[PDB]
Parts: structure tokens; C-alpha cells; sequence
């Protein structure tokens, strides 16, 4: 329906807009891109599903987040996925995954704030019924 349609829109404009603000902030500039292949090849070799902040904005353009809950499976690999390729004591690594928490927790604070759970519970019963 028109208004199923009009739903995903508003769906795709809130997320665009939790992503550009968390994409601005100067402590999450690292995971704005994705890892560079050349320049670390073994990334990939550990890692079984790269994400950063570009691919969440190529994602909701493309259509395929339709609940808030599966952009935030994006936001957590984001998170995990630095704990895992960072996981060292020495202070280049302390600093990543201080801000891979920091990227997850701030994410996490705006949803809860500026969701409403009537629009997301609409969002989960439309997705449930295609
Ligand atoms: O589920 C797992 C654990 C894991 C870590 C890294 C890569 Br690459 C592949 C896999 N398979
Ligand atoms: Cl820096």
C-alpha cells in the first residue's frame, strides 16, 4: 500500500539521519570507510563480514534494512568486528575499540531517545507479512 511505502520512507529517513550524525563525529572517522585491502589484506582472511558507516548509507538507499532492529545488527558488526581485528593491550588498539563502543553506545542512545516503538513495532508487522 501507499501507506506501507510511506512508512519505509519515513524508516529510511530517520536512519540516514542517525548515520550522518554518527558519521560527522570526529572519534568515529575510522569506520566512515571501509578497510583498505591493499593496504590490509589480512583483514578479510579474520574477519567473516566487514561493515562501516558508507555501506549502512548504500544499504538503507538500496532498501534493505525495513526494521530499525536490522540496522542495528550493522551497528554492533561495526563494534565487533573492531574488538575482534584490535584486540592487543597496546594503546593504538585500547583506542580503537574505545571508540568502536563509544560508535555502538551513541547509536544505541539516539534510537532509544528519538524511536518511536509504535513505529517500529508498524515496521516489524509489515515486514512479517511479506
Ligand atoms: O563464524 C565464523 C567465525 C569466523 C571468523 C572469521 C571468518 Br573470515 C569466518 C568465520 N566463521
Ligand atoms: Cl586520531
Amino acid at each position: 500500500s501507499m501507506q506501507e511505502e510511506d512508512t519505509f520512507r519515513e524508516l529510511r529517513i530517520f536512519l540516514r539521519n542517525v548515520t550522518h550524525r554518527l558519521a560527522i563525529d570526529k572519534r568515529f572517522r575510522v569506520f566512515t570507510k571501509p578497510v583498505d585491502p591493499d593496504e590490509v589484506p589480512d583483514y578479510v582472511t579474520v574477519i567473516k563480514q566487514p561493515m562501516d558507516l558508507s555501506s549502512v548509507i548504500s544499504k538503507i538507499d538500496l532498501h534493505k534494512y525495513l526494521t530499525v532492529k536490522d540496522y542495528l545488527r550493522d551497528i554492533d558488526l561495526i563494534c565487533s568486528n573492531a574488538l575482534e581485528y584490535n584486540p592487543d593491550r597496546d594503546p593504538g588498539d585500547r583506542l580503537i575499540r574505545h571508540r568502536a563502543c563509544a560508535l555502538r553506545d551513541t547509536a544505541y542512545a539516539i534510537i532509544k531517545e528519538e524511536l518511536d516503538e509504535d513505529f517500529e513495532q508498524l515496521c516489524e508487522e509489515i515486514q512479517e507479512s511479506r
